[PDB]
């Protein structure tokens, strides 16, 4: 089992990995966030969010009216499966979360709810195996 994956949000607003497997096998599931480079979190802030492919609209859109001061993210939004905080350069942060939260035939994105970030592509799948 590989229960891990080591993400960085750059400068260039890029994740270097658009797809993400979760062995079934592992009982949680934890995302390492880094952001390589030197913009702090008000300029290119990013963080790790996890839903429903359908439900990722949504989020995003909610998040960016959320505000910066909110991490990006709508306080108490249940479309949310899992998140890390909103994180600048020289900053990281973890979530760990539970595999059973991923159902069967359900398809699952990631993505970063900052401002306009997941236009520019900061978001990839994240698959069951
Ligand atoms: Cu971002």
């Amino acid at each position: 089992a590989e229960c891990s994956v080591d993400i960085q949000g750059n400068d260039q607003m890029q994740f270097n990995t658009n797809a993400i497997t979760v062995d079934k096998s592992c009982k949680q599931f934890t995302v390492n966030l880094s952001h390589p480079g030197n913009l702090p979190k008000n300029v290119m802030g990013h963080n790790w969010v996890l839903s429903t492919a359908a439900d990722m609209q949504g989020v995003v859109t909610d998040g960016m009216a959320s505000g910066l001061d909110k991490d990006y993210l709508k306080p108490d939004d249940s479309r949310v499966i899992a998140h890390t905080k909103l994180i600048g350069s020289g900053e990281k942060d973890s979530v760990t979360f539970d595999v059973s939260k991923l159902k069967e035939g359900e398809q699952y994105m990631f993505f970063c709810a900052a401002a306009a970030h997941a236009a520019a592509a900061m978001k990839g799948t994240l698959t069951l195996k």
